[PDB]
């Protein structure tokens, strides 16, 4: 039996090969079982060689320590400490004359482990049939979960016992453009859990590279989660060549929910930055967009309503009749540029700028876009000239309609077109079933594609925000030009019937573990019927809570998603969106309970200014704030953006108060969050 | 109810919708049934009745028109091709699904082409083909010259059998290959060649295979009906379609004279006209040698080093590896090939194994297998370019993909730019192994898109393409004449892997060569492979004279002399035919042809009065009584006959040949005997302009 302890001594891992030769581990935190005895291993595709899960012998083992500090290009703080004790075990399989290494890294806030496959005579090329990584639970915990799916993460969270997942799964799987649920007890990572004995446990992975995306399948009789990888077109779960490594599997654990949010285990298990000049060109982006028009149905992506279908290079759009709904027209874009410039925004996104949108949805169309040819009413050169004159950058849009070979064929030309026309950031998308047909969004094949697009973008000094991509696993450390994904249910679904009131009190515990989200907050007119009378969707938020998301939904990429006209009605509240920073020297998690409330204070990078947000669930929240994180002796202008006493997400969402006063490190504030409400505070040094 | 006749009146097509509403056609030739009543149509993938595009049709309208125009190939068997047909177009309406299709029939003096057309309409836009149900109902139990139906290889020896015997012979006919997916006990590939008991020759094939899955044939051996069997994708579907769109043409070439099957240009005539405006200014035939046979025979390696199990490109440091002393693609060795090419008037030298990755290329389903850009330490790209240019030689680029197709596409613009930057204007590509993306086949719609994408992009760089393991050609060279080659059949390489059947080159022109030329790589003089590699006991099933014959009987604008220079140096008298023979022709005459037995062809070298003749013979040899009526009255010629010696034989005495020079004219007569697996070659050079 091998033993490993955290630097602070509070976590203990034990490892042994069991009587069947199965590698086994367990984990305790302050004397409480976190992971019961759990087996590790893989089954390989047949060409006893299929068995890489038992008949192992422990040949050697070592423990080492590591302690270094590094600086993110952008992040929640200036400096991250990477401190762990490491156990490496060398496991030999006599029957197959081959060895693997299992590497365990134990931090004060949890455990990472991975498989390593050394180059040897009897292990070179192999295909994974299944990974059999176990996470044996000590009880029937509360879980905050979305359905296990190879193609979408755009689901509302369910809060239930592990025993209740099976019964709730059918109702949890709501309609989506591309979805492949795999099990009645299948869930996605990161999975958040709360134990009856007062522990918070997060199960996830780190550095998902050259490998298939991991989901979890629950054995709900023994309460064991098992790794369930995403299959390819032939049902296989990864083409490997030694030397190679699995991604890390992570268990983040604390008796304080705030320490789950504070964990940097995911980033710490990724390889250091591989972009030498990163600081010189990678910058956070605050943006508005020609976007909400089309999401609500007020406007169209399409130029014309005249065409049943289109053939790019044959269809002559100059001979088609404008539908009068096409939001991506030069005059309209210039009005967005004016509003962006007046209010200190960095960029304007425009969607529907390019030929093809008439056919974009659900046709499995190969040649669906060229990412190069503007519609007749979108003047790329004039918009570039005008934006540049107002100190604004345009954000490029590359919806692929999940036609991935087509995107790859155009990708160098599309990136060159961006550079030639003054675009340095792109929002990509993968809406529809993947082409090549038979592949899923999160398979090894597509994971390669998403990273290929990011690596190539880095060579062009382009920042990437990829919607519908595999959810992040901390690769932003290695490639910091990946400034965003959606890869979860965003504000767009507030237009498609609504998100659960508690949604933004769960995402920071689940989706945000591994990288930021382009959540597109800032909807002030929460009734979608004001954009489109046929749309009766209502945003499950107060205005004050929308302001809070600029602090509680961390991202270097922040949209103000509403139309300028709606911001002009509430410019007093809009001041918080104008003021709030995108990048931070320090973050303090003041209050956190998944599904109930999140309160975060952040120090704007290079300043002594602080920003606070609180987001609350179905029953609201009461905060008793203290400000001992402020500098002794310094006075601050505090602006509190709060729910009015009669505010409510459903009955009275636009009821807010704004109060300015002098604050210091001795100040105390008691604040009430409405149901689906919250508050925002700017704290600017005098 | 609808009738169409050939321009000359010898062929009659009838079309009617049968009682089930199934479109039906038949074909007669000089009063003989060629195609019995045969149904047409498709089954579509379910999103009940909408899946049915095979019956419940009504004949809505029809017209007959005539067409007669002549066009000039960039390269070909003749200067001019006549495109003359009568056309029947039928509009077929399906009331139950409120949609129409068009079936278009083109009837020539030498056979029939038909295709489906899917017009843009309210009720037909995006659809997926489950199966095509194009029937070819045979009049009898014909002799067929066939290879196994397969989604991934055509590298099979031919079988000659009755249609009734195909089922019993299929298992024996499927030999081991790097990538193969046979689909049916009675599945065969196209072009399929047949000989009837009532004196007819019938060829079944397709033309203009674009944005569609490759067609094979599946035999109903109880009713003797062949049916279209398309290549499935990774999900088992057989084509993603968007109206307006067309199927490829399906062709029935028929004559009572086997020579008229070879003479048919129906395949080329059914392709769209040339889309490369400046084609003549840069597309040129290529005669080449190669650093190649060394590696095929096992004498040399593609690999730089023997020290590595596997490689990681960009990590593996080849400057730290030991040269294996067998690596043929080294600067000094390549320069010696350039010297031989330059001295003997060849256009190009192919080099394989020039680039990092060959230590770890074969049958691993490896994604990042090659970069098409980084030379081995012993191959100086820049020095070889300078040296080749100084000797008036072009280097032919090699892009083996190891069937890793996304990887090739990601590199393709950079790889073509690298070619242009370093003076390469032609590329031999390859797709050895199971396709990546995994689940796709070599001949599916997905890969057909890839191969044509590679050709279209090459055209923009003024690059000519020779693609091994690609879908077999269907006349697209008319549209994109920079496609100067495919293998896409069993080539000379298999003469190193145990041998080709003696009769192989008497069948390929009736089958594989219908739709475009083959890079067959003829010209092996040292037919015992154990002289290259003692461990290799394979023998080429040929005499030397028959190897010379293939430069005329295996038509291609791309011709390799495949042997090593030192082997040619031992038989330079015979090598003179390979030096002299043209690559491009103003006229071709098929003098003698019987599939599986013998082919004799005369060709007039483009822009000249010079003629070249080849005869290739099967297991029993052949006797020719040649006449020369095709020569110009009054003109005298120097004829050089390269023939089998009296005691020549492919197995027992393959290197026994004679060379006889004499004066020839249009009244000359020559009686020649081809040995078993033998043949002959004749250069006929007009006396005044002789060189
Ligand atoms: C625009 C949106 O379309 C799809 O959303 C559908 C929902 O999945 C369904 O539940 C149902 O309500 O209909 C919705 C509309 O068809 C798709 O699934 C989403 O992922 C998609 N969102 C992306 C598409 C865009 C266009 O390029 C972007 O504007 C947007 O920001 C993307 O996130
Ligand atoms: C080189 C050759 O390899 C494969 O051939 C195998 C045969 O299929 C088997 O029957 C058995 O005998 O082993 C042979 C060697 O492994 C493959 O199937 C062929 O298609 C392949 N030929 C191409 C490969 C090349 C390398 O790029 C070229 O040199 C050659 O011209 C290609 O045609
Ligand atoms: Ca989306
Ligand atoms: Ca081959
Ligand atoms: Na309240
Ligand atoms: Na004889």
């Amino acid at each position: 039996q091998q033993k490993l302890t955290s630097p602070d001594g509070n976590l203990v891992l034990t490892f042994q090969v069991n009587k069947e030769g199965a590698p086994t581990y367990d984990l305790t935190y302050k004397g409480k079982v976190v992971i019961k005895p759990s087996t590790l291993g893989l089954e390989l595709k047949k060409e006893s060689k299929s068995n890489l899960y038992n008949g192992f012998k422990l040949k050697d083992a070592q423990t080492t320590t590591f302690d270094e500090t590094w600086q993110p290009v952008w992040g929640e703080e200036k400096e991250i400490r990477n401190q762990y004790n490491e156990l490496a075990v060398i496991l030999f399989q006599p029957m197959n004359d081959r060895s693997i290494v299992v590497r365990f890294r134990l931090f004060n806030d949890g455990l990472g482990f991975r498989y390593e496959f050394p180059q040897q005579k009897s292990l070179n090329y192999f295909v994974i049939k299944e990974e059999h990584s176990q996470f044996a639970m000590a009880g029937n915990h509360i879980a905050y979960w979305i359905p296990g799916d190879y193609d979408t993460q755009e689901y509302d969270y369910t809060i239930s016992r592990l025993s209740e997942i099976r019964g709730l799964m059918q109702q949890a799987i709501t309609p989506n453009s591309s979805q492949t649920p795999f099990s009645p007890t299948g869930v996605q990572t990161a999975l958040m859990m709360k134990t009856d004995d007062g522990l918070y446990i997060n199960l996830h992975e780190a550095a998902l590279i050259d490998y298939s995306c991991m989901h979890l399948n629950l054995d709900d009789k023994n309460m064991i989660f098992e790794s369930w990888l995403t299959p390819d077109a032939k049902g296989d779960k990864g083409y490997m060549q030694t030397p190679c490594n699995s991604p890390w599997r992570t268990i983040i654990v604390s008796d304080d929910a705030r320490n789950i949010l504070a964990s940097r285990i995911t980033l710490n298990l990724n390889e250091p930055c591989k972009i030498a000049d990163a600081a010189s060109w990678i910058k956070p982006v605050k943006y508005i967009g020609v976007w909400w028009d089309m999401i609500t149905g007020k406007g169209s992506w399409a130029y014309t309503d005249e065409l049943t279908s289109v053939k790019l290079g044959v269809t002559d759009y100059s001979k088609t009749k404008p539908n009068g709904k096409h939001s991506a027209n030069t005059a309209n874009v210039k009005r967005y540029i004016d509003f962006a410039a007046a209010n200190g925004f960095d960029a304007v996104l425009v969607e529907g700028w390019n030929e093809g949108w008439e056919d974009w949805f659900g046709n499995s169309k190969d040649y669906v876009f060229d990412f190069l040819t503007a519609y007749p009413d979108f003047d790329v050169q004039e918009i570039h000239r005008y934006a540049a004159s107002k100190g604004i950058k345009m954000m490029m849009h590359h919806e692929t309609s999940a036609s991935v070979r087509n995107y790859e064929r155009h990708l160098d030309k599309a990136y060159q077109f961006m550079v030639d026309n003054g675009y340095n950031s792109v929002k990509s998308g993968y809406v529809g079933n993947i082409i090549p047909r038979g592949e899923h969004h999160y398979g090894q094949w597509m994971n390669n594609h998403y990273l290929y697009a990011v690596k190539k973008a880095a060579d062009y000094k382009i920042m990437v925000n990829a919607h519908e991509a595999t959810r992040p696993t901390g690769i932003c450390r290695t490639y910091p030009n990946l400034i965003g994904n959606e890869s979860a249910r965003g504000t767009e679904y507030e237009s498609f019937g609504g998100n659960k009131v508690y949604h933004t009190t769960i995402l920071p515990f689940t989706r945000l573990v591994g990288g930021p989200m382009d959540y597109t907050p800032g909807i002030f007119e929460t009734h979608c019927n004001q954009m489109n009378p046929a749309n009766n969707s209502q945003v499950r938020s107060t205005i004050a809570r929308q302001l809070a998301l600029y602090v509680t939904m961390y991202s270097p990429l922040q949209m103000a998603a509403d139309i300028p006209e709606n911001y002009e009605r509430f410019m007093d509240a809009f001041q918080f969106i104008k003021d709030v920073a995108l990048d931070w020297d320090k973050t303090i998690y003041l209050e956190a309970e998944p599904g109930e409330y999140i309160t975060i204070a952040r120090k704007a990078k290079g300043t002594d200014d602080w920003y606070i947000g609180c987001t609350a669930g179905e029953n609201g929240h009461d905060s008793q704030l203290t400000f001992d994180f402020l500098e002794p002796g310094k006075q601050y202008v505090a602006t509190v953006y709060a729910d009015a006493k009669d505010a409510d997400w459903k009955d009275n969402p636009q009821a807010y108060t704004i109060k300015k006063g002098i604050l210091n490190n001795k100040s105390k504030l008691n604040l009430h969050a409405a149901n689906g409400g919250g508050y925002a505070i700017s704290i600017k040094e005098v």
